[PDB]
């Protein structure tokens, strides 16, 4: 794989370690996804063998609501990885274009990262970075999980313990919330704020948020991790199994 194998779109997001662009393999005309990171702000971060890391696990995944990586490869000072395209874009610029979502899209939602995680702890794959930036929709509006880079084998998203596997049970929650709501949870104007509402774990909900959905978050929103509702509990929750499709 080079460069010279695609024909390069438009550019689909900026990110601080690359850009992503929409692309057609120029012998195949498969359309598909072209991130490039740059060396330089890889070894300024020192995160190197953390992408070594998301590829060898990208090698091991096959699931629906998991973006796949094809490939990879590298220029003298570009790394390139080569992604299944999400036509419908990220789950983040739909709740700002729709400043939040009721209660069968959120349901249909967490179902799909439920099982999305499910199927990634089976294979001993934390994400550790589930967040509405990193959730990409397909073709038929399914909820794909993308940027395993943070992956093991703002700070409004991050458990208690972070300030194992129970991190993706906090950050499913304040998901959760943030898609009902329209903001995280723990959202204030000073980081020290911020921090000190982690901690405590210490969030309100608007008059909206259904009773259904309380119980939900509550029980994922735990400061003690292993307390906190496993996967399967998640997806067997009557709120969910009410509302999802
Ligand atoms: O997301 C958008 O805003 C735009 N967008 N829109 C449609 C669309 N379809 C597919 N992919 C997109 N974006 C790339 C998603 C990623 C998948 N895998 C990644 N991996 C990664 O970032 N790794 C990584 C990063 C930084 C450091 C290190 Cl060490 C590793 S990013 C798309």
């Amino acid at each position: 794989w080079t460069l010279e194998d695609f024909d390069i779109g438009r550019p689909l997001g900026k990110g601080k370690f690359g850009n992503v662009y929409l692309a057609r393999e120029r012998q195949s005309k498969f359309i598909l996804a072209l991130k490039v990171l740059f060396k330089t702000q890889l070894e300024k971060a020192g995160v190197e063998h953390q992408l070594r890391r998301e590829v060898e696990i990208q090698s091991h995944l096959r699931h629906p609501n998991i973006l796949r990586l094809y490939g990879y490869f590298h220029d003298a000072t570009r790394v390139y990885l080569i992604l299944e395209y999400a036509p419908l874009g990220t789950v983040y610029r739909e709740l700002q274009k729709l400043s939040r979502f009721d209660e069968q899209r959120t349901a249909t939602y967490i179902t799909e990262l439920a099982n999305a995680l499910s199927y990634c702890h089976s294979k001993r794959v934390i994400h550790r970075d589930i967040k509405p930036e990193n959730l990409l929709l397909g073709s038929n509006g399914e909820l794909k999980i993308a940027d395993f880079g943070w992956s093991v084998h703002t700070l409004d998203y991050l458990p208690p313990e972070m300030i194992d596997e129970k991190v993706d049970l906090w950050s499913l929650g304040v998901l959760c919330y943030e898609f009902l709501v329209g903001m995280p949870p723990f959202e204030a104007h000073t980081y020290q704020e911020t921090y000190r509402r982690i901690s405590r774990v210490e969030f309100t909900f608007p008059d909206f948020v259904t009773e259904g959905a309380r119980d939900l978050i509550s029980r994922l929103l735990k400061h003690n991790a292993s307390q906190r509702l496993t996967l399967a509990e998640v997806l067997e929750h009557p709120w969910i199994k009410a509302n999802s499709s």
